[PDB]
């Protein structure tokens, strides 16, 4: 069966936990060293 995954797909709970997690990976990105790549 291919039901047991749409409501964790569409729950409002798992729409707010993701699109957090793409800000902390952009604000990573954004933190990387330009100079200093052994650092």
């Amino acid at each position: 069966i291919r039901v047991g995954c749409h409501k964790l797909i569409n729950h409002h709970i798992f729409t707010n936990l993701i699109l957090v997690f793409i800000m902390l990976s952009s604000a990573a990105l954004a933190a990387e060293d330009p100079i200093r790549s052994h650092s």
